[PDB]
């Protein structure tokens, strides 16, 4: 009972390339992907194989980073905000199924600062 994964591509949406767009691709969510805490977020959360039956009555609004990378990919985002408020609302959503204190929520907070020192170098 897992519920599709979020929209990634709108051939009727208006396209366009940024520095920031490109950037959030090719540096944060490449870097991010890498690191040795990744996998648990490279994917929708799988309630279904993990035993997690509470996790999509807790979390209304999944992301994860399959997802932006495919939003990235497609020129899903018009503006790197909305790509900097996917990552966010990932990790939110981890650190509220979870917490504080719960191995998974260190992976997060690890990851999240991470995110925080490459957005922090985002161009102009
Ligand atoms: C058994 C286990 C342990 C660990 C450390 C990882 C794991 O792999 C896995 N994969 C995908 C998701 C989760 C997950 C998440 C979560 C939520 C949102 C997002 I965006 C990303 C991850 N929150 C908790 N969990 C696991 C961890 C243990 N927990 C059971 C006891 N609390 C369930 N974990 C499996």
């Amino acid at each position: 009972m897992n519920p599709p994964p979020p929209e990634t591509s709108n051939p009727n949406k208006p396209k366009r390339q940024t520095n920031q767009l490109q950037y959030l691709l090719r540096v944060v969510l490449k870097t991010l992907w890498k690191h040795q805490f990744a996998w648990p977020f490279q994917q929708p959360v799988d309630a279904v194989k993990l035993n997690l039956p509470d996790y999509y009555k807790i979390i209304k609004t999944p992301m994860d980073m399959g997802t932006i990378k495919k939003r990235l990919e497609n020129n899903y985002y018009w503006n790197a905000q909305e790509c900097i408020q996917d990552f966010n609302t990932m990790f939110t959503n981890c650190y509220i199924y979870n917490k504080p204190g719960d191995d998974i929520v260190l992976m997060a907070e690890a990851l999240e600062k991470l995110f925080l020192q490459k957005i922090n170098e985002l161009p102009t």
